[PDB]
């Protein structure tokens, strides 16, 4: 059970990930795309990576992640979404060489 976000393309969408702020306290956080099923996810951006500032806002061109660690909600802007941006994301938690899952989305779009 993945999840969808749906958006006009040229106009801006936000999606966001809940979590547990203190099962993933201090932990970085990421948000990466994937290609075809079975892998690979190829990350996209990750928050601040000193913890304490990852309510930092921060860019990979037209994505945006920002990470709220107290109320435990990572939130994801892809500025002007595109066709091509349409497709399988999902939010990773990251600790040591793994990446855990903390959603799974779609992304749709619609143009005009
Ligand atoms: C930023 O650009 C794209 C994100 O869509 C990705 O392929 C690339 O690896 C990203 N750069 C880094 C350093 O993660």
């Amino acid at each position: 059970n993945t999840t969808v976000f749906q958006g006009v393309a040229g106009q801006s969408l936000q999606v966001s990930c809940p979590y547990d702020s203190m099962k993933h306290w201090g932990r970085r956080k990421a948000w990466c795309r994937q290609l075809g099923e079975k892998g690979p996810c190829q990350r996209v951006v990750s928050t601040h990576n000193l913890w304490l500032l990852s309510f930092l806002r921060r860019w990979n061109g037209s994505t945006a992640i920002t990470d709220d660690t107290l109320g435990g909600t990572l939130t994801i802007t892809l500025r002007n979404l595109q066709p091509h941006d349409a497709g399988l994301y999902q939010c990773q938690s990251l600790h040591g060489s793994e990446a855990d899952t903390l959603r799974k989305v779609l992304v749709e779009v619609l143009a005009d």
